[PDB]
């Protein structure tokens, strides 16, 4: 049936629970704003649920990990950010498009973290259209995801990494003087699955 996009209007308490989520979960960084730009805030401007009967992919995995794990799933909810959203809201995570960064899918829990991924590593070039990696015009997309964990395997870097290590199902590198905050990595795209898809701008500090 493919991908169906449903609109959350914004007096729904799910609507405000994904952006506060978002909102709340902003960080100042080292970089001094130049991989996601320097804001405060961000302009949500419109929130879909993802409906894809990849749930049953998702729910497949979810209960090998959970075999594999003790009976523990270890779900997170969690923000992603690239530049091919929307590859993935139709098809999916896929660990076969993966690209300092090893060969998995990569996700945070601060929306802050995950817009610096918006336009590509370091931020790439910035927008499309004037090449700005602060722009405040151009629309970006993220999503909050449903992360299968399972057994995490805690580290310091993550460049190295293709695969988790045995017995594990994700990888979290931690924050060293190193990392600034925490990254989650999975090594199968079955293992996440795109719950929301947010539009939005970040906004100029008034
Ligand atoms: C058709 C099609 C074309 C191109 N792509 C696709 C896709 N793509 C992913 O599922 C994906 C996205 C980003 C990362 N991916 C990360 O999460 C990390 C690195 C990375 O490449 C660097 C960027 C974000 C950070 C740093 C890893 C995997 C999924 C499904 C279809 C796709
Ligand atoms: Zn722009």
């Amino acid at each position: 049936q493919g991908t169906i996009l449903l609109d959350l209007a914004p007096e729904d308490k799910e609507y405000q629970s994904v952006e506060e989520e978002m909102q709340s979960t902003i960080r100042e960084h080292r970089d001094g704003g130049n991989a996601g730009g320097i804001f405060n805030r961000y302009n949500v401007i419109r929130i879909q649920k993802v409906v894809n009967k990849l749930r049953e992919r998702f729910c497949h995995r979810q209960k090998e990990v959970s075999e594999e794990n003790h009976n523990h799933h270890n779900e997170r909810m969690l923000f992603h950010g690239s530049p091919f959203i929307n590859a993935i809201i139709h098809k999916g995570f896929d660990e076969r498009h993966a690209y300092m960064f090893g060969a998995g899918i990569y996700f945070a829990e601060n929306s802050s973290k995950s817009n610096q991924y918006v336009y590509g590593i370091g931020g790439g070039t910035g927008c499309p259209t004037h090449k700005d990696r602060s722009c405040y015009i151009c629309h970006r997309q993220m999503l909050f995801c449903r992360v299968t964990l399972g057994k995490s395997f805690l580290q310091f870097s993550t460049m190295k990494m293709a695969h988790a290590p045995p017995g594990h199902h994700s990888v979290i590198g931690r924050p060293s003087v190193g990392l600034a905050y925490a990254e989650y990595v999975i090594y199968r795209g079955e293992q996440a699955y795109p719950e929301y898809l947010i539009t939005y701008q970040i906004m100029k500090p008034e």
